[PDB]
């Protein structure tokens, strides 16, 4: 598993990350210079994740995305080879 790296820029009070790799829970975001930030070590190859930005599923529009089978909209990333890319 690699630390990656999740960044909403999106601006907000309180935003919370739910994706796969936390079986679509909500991990507190910490602020920090306008951006909400959480680092999670995650195996290499496909996660799907959205945002909860003060109460509301968001996804964010610069990352790529995908329909889920649940018919909802998520962001779409791979993690690689490499420590700390951003998302
Ligand atoms: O909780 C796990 C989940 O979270 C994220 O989803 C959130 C989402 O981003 C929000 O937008 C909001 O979703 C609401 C949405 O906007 C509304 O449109 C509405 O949803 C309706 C749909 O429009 C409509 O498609 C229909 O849905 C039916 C499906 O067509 C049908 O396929 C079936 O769904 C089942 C799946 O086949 C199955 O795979 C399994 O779903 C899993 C997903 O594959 C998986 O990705 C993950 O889902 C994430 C998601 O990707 C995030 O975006 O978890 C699932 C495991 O539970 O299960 C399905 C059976 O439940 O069934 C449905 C109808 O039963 O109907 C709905 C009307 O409800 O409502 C949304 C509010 O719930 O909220 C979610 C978080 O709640």
């Amino acid at each position: 598993a690699r630390p990656t790296v999740f960044r909403w820029t999106g601006g907000g009070k309180e935003v919370y990350l739910s994706g796969s790799f936390n079986n679509w829970s909500k991990l507190p975001l910490t602020r920090s210079q306008n951006n909400f930030v959480a680092i999670l070590d995650l195996p290499e190859g496909e996660h799907q994740y959205k945002f909860f930005v003060d109460g509301q599923w968001t996804h964010d529009p610069s990352e790529p995305i995908v329909t889920s089978q649940l018919g909802t909209v998520n962001n779409i990333i791979q993690v690689k080879k490499t420590d700390f890319e951003v998302f």
